Parts: C-alpha cells; sequence; structure tokens
C-alpha cells in the first residue's frame, strides 16, 4: 500500500518555494551579525534548574583535493592532523574530535603499525574520535547524481564497518555550496537519525532564525506521511570557522580561536591566553555569545563547532585550543551565576541531548520540504557558476557512473578467482569516482593541477571498468565447456561513440574487414537496465559494403553513413577509409546480444546508404567507396523525419525552428539559439563559484556557417560549425538527440548558453531535477538577480502550460534557467580570467573541447494526470524518463579483439524478467570474494514516478540461483531491516530499497 505522490500535497511548516515567494530577501546591515539582527535573551531564562548545556565540538575540514591534490594535502597536512588526533585524544580522555572524510582516514589507518591501529580503535570505541557521515568524501549536492552520492557513502561506511565496527547515524556537511533534499532521502534510508548543513542563503538563515526554524524535520517535497523526514540542524551564521560558530559577533568569537596567537583576527582584537586574572571577563564575553546563539534554537542544548580548514595539524594547536577551553569550562561550570554546563563533545552527543529535550517535551520541531539552491553567502554573490565549471569532468562523471554500474553488474553474475583481480579493479573504480563527488571535484572549483589529478584518476577507473566488463562478457557468452580465460587478455575492446566523442579525441577503433584479411566480426551489446531495450548502435568499419546478422544468421536492417570530422571558417571533411554501420540491437533485461558484421562485393540486400547534402556557397568532397555522392546547395531551410517519429524544421544555419509531433498535428515553434554572458567590469567578478553576469545574454554572431545534412532510413542528422560549437541534431524516430562539441577556446570572460524559445505558456514556472532523483518546481523571481534564477541541471529541466511540455534531458550536469515564459536555457562552458575570492586563487582558463549530449522531448500533456497546482514536484513522462535513461545508461558496445571466437553464444539474460518501465536496478554488486562460504549479492532498486497519460515481476532475490537467504537492507547494504520465504516485494513510486540475496 503506497502513497499517492501526485494528487495529495504534503502539509509542512516551511515549503521553500512558498517561503521564497513570501520572502523580501532584503540585504540589511544587521550589526555585529551583518546578515541577521542584534540578538536579545532574557537572562532569567537560565537558572540552576534550566541550565544551558554547551557541546564544543572540535573538527578539521579536510578537502580531498582543492588547492592541493589528495596526496599533496595528505603529506603536507592530513597525516599530521590524524597522527596528532591519535596522540592527543589518547593522552586527554575528555578531549573530543569528529572526522568526516574516510578517503583520508583509510589512507592514514592502513599506514599505521598494529599498536597505533589498536590505540586508534580504543579512541573510536570510547567515543572520543567520532566519524560524522562516514562518506568517502563530503560530496557536492548540486551536480552529483544520487547514485554516486550513495556510492561514496557506501564506500566510506563499508570501510568504517569493516575496519572500526562503526556506522555513523549523524551527517556533517559544512562546505557544499547549497544543499539538496537528496541527502536526507539517502541518509534516512541508510539508518541516519540526524544531519547538519551550513551553506544556505543568508536571507534563508535570517528568515528561519527569526522563527527558530533552523532545526527541522526535513521530508521529501512529495511525502504526505513524513516517512522520509530526517532531523536537520542548519547552522545560523556566515561560516563554519571559529569566528562564525561561537555566536553572532565574529569580533568576540575570533578571540576564542587560540591558534590565532601566523594567523590573526580580521576584527583586530587577538585571542589572549586564559589566566586566573582574566577568566571571569573572557567567560562572561563567551557565555554571552553562547546564550545569544541559543536564542535561535528551541532546546537548552547548544552546538559550538571548534574548527576550520585543516586545523589540529600542529601538536601545540591541540594544546592551546584544549588548555584554554579547559580553563574556561572549569571557571564557567564552577560559577553558578552562568547556569551553564560546558564541555568538549561530539555531534551525536549534541543530537542525543536535543532528542532527550524533545522527549521531555522541552521543544517541538517544525517540518520542512524543499532544497537550499541557489546559495548566496552575501549581497548578490550567488554560487550558480559551479553548476557549469569544468564541464568536461562533469560529463566524465556521468560516463564513469555508468561504466562502474556496468562493470559491477556484469562481474556480479559470477564468483571470480583472485588472480583475475576483479575486486582490485572495482575498488579502484568506485574510489576514484567516489573521490570526484567531493565538493571541489565535480563542482570544477579546484586548481588546474588538481583537476588534472581527478581526470587521470577517472581515466584509470574507466580502464579498470573496461577490463572487468570485457572479461565478464567473454565469460557470459563463451560455452562453459570451452571457457578457459587469460585474466590479463583483452577479449573485447569497448566502442563508445559519446565519450570522449570523435572531435574531442579521434580514438574509436575501425573494424577492418576484407574478403581475405578478415571477412566477419562479432560485436556484443550490454543492457544494464532491467527491461528489453532496442537501440540504434554504430561501429567504424573499413568498407561500406557490410551486412548485419544475429549469430542465427537472421538478416538485420542496417544503414551506412560516412565518418564526418570538423576543421578550421569551420567546415566538414569525410573519411575515404572508414564508414559507420548503424543497426538496431535488441538486448534482454540486464542482458547481452551478439551480432556479426560481414563484408561483401557490393551493396548488400539489407544495408541502406545515407545521402549527404553540404549546404554552403562556393562548393567538393570524395568519400572513397561510399556509393552515394555528396550533393551541394546554398544555405536554405530543411525538414526531416525518421520513422513515424517527429518531423523537425531547421533554419538555414541548421538550428531547430519547429517540431511536428504527428502527421495531422501542428508545426510547434522551438528555436535553438546560442548566446553569451560576460563578466562585470566594475564590482564583483564571476569565478569558478560565482555567476555574476553583466546583464542578460546577447546573441552570438553565427555568420553563414557550413550546414551538413545526412539523411538515412534509420538515422539522419543536421550538423553546423558555429564559432565555439559544432551543433548537431540527430534523429532516430523519437525525441531527437542534441550534441554540442563546445570549444570556448580563449574567449576570456565569456559564458556560452544554449536557449530554447517556445510559445509554451510556462509563465514564471520551470522544473529542474535534483541529483537525477526528483524534479522540483522553480519560480523565476524578478526581485532576485539573474544568477539566482540559475539552478543545477544535473539530468533534466522542463517547462509546461495546460497543453504542451518541453523537456531537455542532459548527459552532464550544467547550470540552467527559464528566464522568460516558454524558454529553457543551459550553460555549455565558461572561461573566466578573474578569481571570485572564495580561496581557489585562480579563474577558469583550462577549458577543453567537451561533447555535451541531450534529448529534446516535445509532448502534449492535456491528457496527463498532472499533480495539484500547489504541489512543489514535477514528474517526467515515460518518453522523457526513457530519454534520460538513453543518455545516462545506454547499451555498451564490445568488439571481439581476435580473428575467431570459439564457443560464442548469441544472447545472455533472455530468461531475465522485464520490469515495469518506472523501475530500475540502480546497483547490482557481489558483496563477497570467492574464498567465502556464502556468496552475497546486493541490489539497489529505485522506482521513479511517471506522469500517467493512458511486464514481469522482478525479484532480485531469485536473479542468481541457489538463494539460501534474502534481506531488505539499508542502501549501503550494511544493516538488515527485514528477513523475507525469500521474495523481495517491489517498491512504491519515488522509493528506493536495497536487498541482499545469499547463495549456498
Ligand atoms: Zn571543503
Amino acid at each position: 500500500q503506497c502513497q499517492d505522490v501526485v494528487q495529495d500535497v504534503p502539509n509542512v511548516d516551511v515549503q521553500m518555494l512558498e517561503l521564497y515567494d513570501r520572502m523580501s530577501f532584503k540585504d540589511i546591515d544587521g550589526g555585529v551579525w551583518k546578515q541577521g539582527w542584534n540578538i536579545k535573551y532574557d537572562p532569567l531564562k537560565y537558572n540552576a534548574h534550566h541550565k544551558l548545556k554547551v557541546f564544543v565540538v572540535p573538527h578539521s575540514h579536510n578537502d580531498p583535493g582543492w588547492i592541493q591534490t589528495f596526496e599533496e594535502y595528505y603529506q603536507h597536512d592530513t597525516k599530521h592532523i590524524l597522527s596528532n588526533a591519535l596522540r592527543h585524544l589518547h593522552d586527554n580522555p575528555e578531549m573530543k574530535f569528529i572526522w568526516a572524510e574516510i578517503s583520508y582516514f583509510a589512507r592514514f589507518y592502513h599506514d599505521l603499525g598494529e599498536n597505533k591501529k589498536l590505540q586508534m580503535k580504543s579512541i573510536v570505541k570510547n567515543g572520543q574520535l567520532e566519524f560524522v557521515t562516514g562518506g568517502w568524501v563530503m560530496p557536492d549536492e548540486a551536480n552529483s547524481h544520487w547514485r554516486n552520492v550513495l556510492l561514496q557513502l557506501t564506500e566510506g561506511q563499508t570501510w568504517l564497518k569493516q575496519f572500526m565496527n562503526v556506522t555513523p547515524t549523524a551527517s556533517w556537511a559544512i562546505d557544499p555550496f547549497g544543499h539538496s533534499p537528496t541527502m536526507p532521502y539517502i541518509l534516512q534510508k541508510s539508518g541516519f537519525k540526524n544531519m547538519l548543513i551550513q551553506r544556505t542563503h543568508y536571507s534563508v538563515k535570517k528568515e528561519l532564525a527569526q522563527q527558530r526554524q533552523l532545526e527541522f524535520l526535513w521530508r521529501q517535497i512529495w511525502d504526505n506521511k513524513g516517512d522520509t523526514a530526517l532531523f536537520t540542524h542548519m547552522m545560523p551564521f556566515y561560516s563554519y570557522d571559529i569566528p562564525h560558530t561561537c555566536g553572532p559577533d565574529p569580533k568576540v568569537c575570533c578571540q576564542f580561536d587560540f591558534k590565532r596567537m601566523g594567523l590573526s583576527c580580521p576584527w583586530k582584537v587577538p585571542p589572549r591566553t586564559i589566566s586566573d586574572q582574566n577568566v571571569a571577563a573572557r567567560s562572561d564575553l563567551l557565555v554571552d555569545q553562547w546564550k545569544k546563539k541559543a536564542e535561535l534554537y528551541r532546546t537548552n542544548v547548544l552546538l559550538i563547532p571548534l574548527g576550520d580548514d585543516f586545523r589540529f595539524k600542529q601538536n601545540t594547536e591541540w594544546d592551546v585550543q584544549r588548555v584554554n577551553y579547559e580553563r574556561l569550562f572549569e571557571h564557567i561550570n564552577s560559577q553558578a551565576h552562568f547556569n551553564v554546563q560546558a564541555q568538549f563533545g561530539t555531534l551525536q552527543e549534541y543530537f542525543d541531548a536535543v532528542h532527550q529535550a524533545e522527549r521531555a517535551g522541552q521543544a517541538e520541531f517544525p517540518t520542512l520540504s524543499g532544497d537550499f539552491f541557489t546559495y548566496a553567502d552575501r549581497s548578490d554573490n550567488y554560487w550558480s557558476g559551479y553548476y557549469t565549471s569544468r564541464p568536461y569532468h562533469k560529463r566524465m562523471d556521468r560516463v564513469l557512473m555508468h561504466y562502474v554500474r556496468a562493470a559491477e553488474m556484469l562481474s556480479a553474475w559470477h564468483s571470480w578467482d583472485g588472480m583475475a583481480r576483479i575486486e582490485e579493479r572495482l575498488e579502484q573504480a568506485r574510489r576514484e569516482l567516489s573521490l570526484f563527488q567531493h565538493h571541489d571535484g565535480i563542482t570544477g572549483t579546484a586548481k588546474t593541477h588538481v583537476v588534472v589529478d581527478y581526470e587521470q584518476r577517472m581515466q584509470e577507473a574507466l580502464k579498470a571498468c573496461q577490463m572487468v566488463m570485457q572479461q565478464s562478457v567473454y565469460r557470459l557468452l563463451t560455452k562453459p565447456s570451452i571457457y578457459s580465460p587469460d585474466f590479463s587478455f583483452s577479449y573485447f575492446t569497448l566502442d563508445d561513440s559519446r565519450w570522449p566523442g570523435s572531435g574531442v579525441e579521434d580514438s574509436r577503433t575501425t573494424i577492418i574487414l576484407g574478403e581475405d584479411i578478415l571477412p566477419s566480426k562479432h560485436v556484443v551489446m550490454h543492457n544494464t537496465l532491467p527491461h528489453w531495450r532496442e537501440q540504434l548502435v554504430d561501429f567504424y568499419v573499413s568498407s561500406p559494403f557490410v551486412s548485419v546478422t544475429d549469430l542465427a544468421n537472421n538478416p538485420v536492417e542496417a544503414q551506412v553513413s560516412p565518418v564526418w570530422s570538423w576543421h578550421h571558417t569551420i567546415h566538414p571533411q569525410g573519411s575515404t577509409t572508414k564508414y559507420r554501420i548503424i543497426f538496431k540491437a535488441r538486448v534482454p533485461p540486464m542482458g547481452l546480444a551478439t551480432y556479426v558484421l560481414t563484408i561483401s562485393d557490393s551493396k548488400p540486400e539489407h544495408t541502406s546508404y545515407a545521402s549527404n547534402l553540404l549546404l554552403r556557397k562556393n562548393p567538393s568532397l570524395p568519400l572513397g567507396q561510399y556509393p552515394e555522392d555528396v550533393k551541394f546547395g546554398d544555405p536554405r531551410e530543411i525538414s526531416l523525419r525518421v520513422g513515424n517519429g517527429p518531423t523537425l524544421a531547421f533554419s538555414e544555419q541548421g538550428l531547430l525552428k519547429s517540431i511536428q509531433l504527428t502527421q495531422d498535428s501542428p508545426h510547434v515553434p522551438v528555436h535553438f539559439k546560442f548566446l553569451k554572458y560576460g563578466v562585470r567590469s566594475h564590482g564583483d567578478r564571476s569565478g569558478a563559484y560565482l555567476f555574476l553576469p553583466n546583464g542578460p545574454a546577447s546573441p552570438v554572431e553565427l555568420g553563414q556557417p557550413v550546414v551538413l545534412v545526412t539523411k538515412g532510413k534509420l538515422e539522419s542528422s543536421v550538423s553546423v560549425g558555429l564559432p565555439s560549437v559544432v551543433h548537431q541534431t540527430i534523429m532516430r524516430g523519437g525525441a531527437p538527440e542534441i550534441r554540442n562539441l563546445v570549444d570556448i577556446g580563449s574567449l576570456d570572460n565569456t559564458e556560452i548558453v544554449m536557449r530554447l524559445e517556445t510559445h509554451i505558456d510556462s509563465g514564471d514556472i520551470f522544473y529542474t531535477d535534483l541529483n537525477g532523483l526528483q524534479f522540483i518546481k522553480r519560480r523565476r523571481l524578478d526581485k532576485l538577480p539573474l544568477q539566482a534564477n540559475y539552478y543545477p541541471i544535473p539530468s533534466g529541466m522542463f517547462i509546461e502550460d495546460a497543453n504542451t511540455r518541453l523537456t531537455l534531458l542532459t548527459g552532464q550536469p550544467l547550470g540552467g534557467s527559464s528566464l522568460a515564459s516558454g524558454e529553457l536555457e543551459i550553460m555549455q562552458d565558461r572561461r573566466l580570467a578573474s578569481d571570485d575570492e572564495r580561496g581557489l586563487g585562480q579563474g577558469v582558463l583550462d577549458n577543453k573541447p567537451v561533447l555535451h549530449i541531450y534529448r529534446l522531448v516535445l509532448e502534449k500533456v492535456n491528457n496527463c494526470v498532472r499533480p495539484s497546482e500547489l504541489h512543489p514536484a514535477g514528474y517526467l513522462t515515460s518518453a522523457a524518463h526513457k530519454a534520460s535513461q538513453s543518455l545516462l545508461d545506454p547499451l555498451d558496445k564490445f568488439i571481439f579483439a581476435e580473428n575467431e571466437w570459439i564457443g560464442a553464444q548469441g544472447q545472455f539474460g533472455g530468461d531475465h524478467p522485464s520490469a515495469r518501465e518506472d523501475l530500475d536496478v540502480s546497483v547490482m554488486r557481489r558483496l563477497t570474494k570467492s574464498s567465502a562460504k556464502t556468496q552475497r549479492v546486493g541490489y539497489v532498486l529505485h522506482r521513479t514516478n511517471l506522469m500517467q497519460c493512458g511486464t514481469q515481476k522482478l525479484d532480485v532475490c531469485h536473479l542468481l540461483p541457489n538463494v539460501a537467504r534474502c534481506e531488505r537492507t539499508t542502501l549501503t547494504f550494511l544493516q538488515n531491516l527485514e528477513h523475507l520465504g525469500m521474495v523481495a516485494p517491489e517498491v512504491c513510486p519515488m522509493e528506493t530499497a536495497a536487498y541482499v540475496s545469499s547463495h549456498s
């Protein structure tokens, strides 16, 4: 029995879209607390019976890459911090410390002698060193896919459980640049009870501070019942540093950062050593700060973080921080007139205390739905820039996301011999991808050399996945009686037509066929999705005279197109030595399908040939053996249709102007246009973080560009060489695919945007997704500057009136908006000469060619059951969801390396159940190595919610044979929540559930 997530609108105290509408966002000088007010408390609030309980929580913010690489930071800082944490906590039993980034902690702990490891275990066992979140990293929450958020969590917690027998239930996220409700969603399904956040808009901090709504029960925007709710603490002030964590006046709080006496206080009053001669006056000053902070919160329990970036490095910082705070605590606790108990504490300690206060009925907490984007730290400094910064690696994230899913799924079907090194490869791949989830990784907010490290690590991870996938496929499709593997040998190379993209790197392999050299070639397609899929696939072939069969030698209809490249005035050139064979692979759920490419004399029976039309003035171009000559013509408008699918009209610069859905229905206008944003000459400069445009975007001079039109029975495309962008519309008989080869070059202080202009009556309403999990209603707010109407576009955005919807699906996270009724726009790249003064200490001048990929879905929704007009969520159609699925998890292509393949079977997984379209097996992962008694395999099942507009049961517990046991688990697989006999019940719309099947 499942919630309805469409018709029922949840009741919450704070709904962030609603709050945003009714908020003035006035940037008033508030006093010592610049972005709030002068806090008052009644001092008779406190007495011997109602005391203020103060937890002072030492911490050290450790970036796994930012100004330095992971390994640079490890050697310069983090190993010294964790060594000293070990020593000082051992010697000082009341001293406490929290640690978030398990990537750094695993690096450290594995390097320890056995004595140190057991000393480390003792300070974690007695709760002195407490792990918070326990993720590999503290992830980005804007650009990150929920799958990779769960991956990095799963990897840090699995490491903590294996090596420290602990699983944190309190999250600490002090640095991500705005906050997603995806985090509570995953954490609450991973056994968490509490989470803390910091970087929310100063006007939101003020508004919530005023109603003491900084602690709230954060539920998903669709959850009527509140089962998703997680207790959230929002910190009230500008920073997580010591000046902004003691209370409202940083000039006072900075005096209680005892490390600042080659560091100083900006407010020019230094810390002073605490003595019997000044402790009374210092404690008065400090407790006054504490009691002002407590006014903003509903319990008599107060959280005081004590730290900053890479703090607790030197042994004397540990002494000076600990000893001075001891003296203060000694004085304050001994002196009844304060009515304070103050002590070193952990985050869990804080939350426990707050819950005890809730139980005792001391406080009742408000409910909240929504997100905390776009973040502004002051004035108009909105952090929408990093939604696009380093878009190459943003793209690379999504490709590696898929290769890790595919590698884990393919290698999961079987136990492997350790000589195969499957587990080594998958651990490397998970960890490089996990590291990139860091809030200076996927964000593009790291120094040039660190981005290079991230790229080289993800490159290595891609090669590890390829090796696992090709080994796996060879095993799945070779006769058992023949299968005799060389675990070091390349049986298949992978073909990927979308990463990096030919035009970024000309690196795809050409299958070389000859009547004598080599007449045929086995190819295999993998389908990670759990339903039958039929998708056009392509390969490079050395002859255009190629025919496709399955292994059973049934002909398959195919099309051959030329291989086109673009060069510098920007014009295409065709190959005379390679061709694209295009055909429809039918692949089973979570399955494999084999096909054969065979050469012939001449045009084979079942292979068509695309025409080519080169629209320019002053035309010519050979194509070797390509049997249809390249035609020429002057720039002009062009219509194209593939299959019964839509009919697209293109300008004479090869940009979409119109879509006709069906043969009766109208030519709906849909104009693609490239524009620029610039940087402010005066005042605040755009950087890796901040988007600060000098006014609305201004159109790009296109000139007369060369337009290439390729027309074929299975696939046609319109390509054009614009300055900065080779734009391409590909048609295969449904929603078209948009490809931009973006080369911003050295156009300093430029942001290239792509805008869609329709007559859709959207108004001020658009929808953007969070972490590729949910779509959230946005409202353009004219009261906020442009950069504040920019939101993350991690996997899609859409506009709609009562009749029409346009959805743009992305293969990469980029920033975007709807800045006017019937518009969508999405930034492609940004080049920025200036730093934006958030500590990166450079601009963005390392741009490189990236191939961005999209699907464009124009649909009628007048017949779709749309949620209440008051609902803060949107839901994709089946067609838009399947289009996102085609971008993020396409079919994998495998070319057999060797001349002959004995044992070859033509299919795997034909028996596998084809689950409802809204269901996905997000994760298949074998949880046990071979040496193990009982093999265990984890499945994450996510079910989305599709808009209804008028399939076999999938039980993952049975996918593998000899199932002995089957548990519903936390999403990390670390805790059993339910023994099941051993059927997994399917999951509600917008729900995610994990299961582990055991095998005898
Ligand atoms: Zn950070």
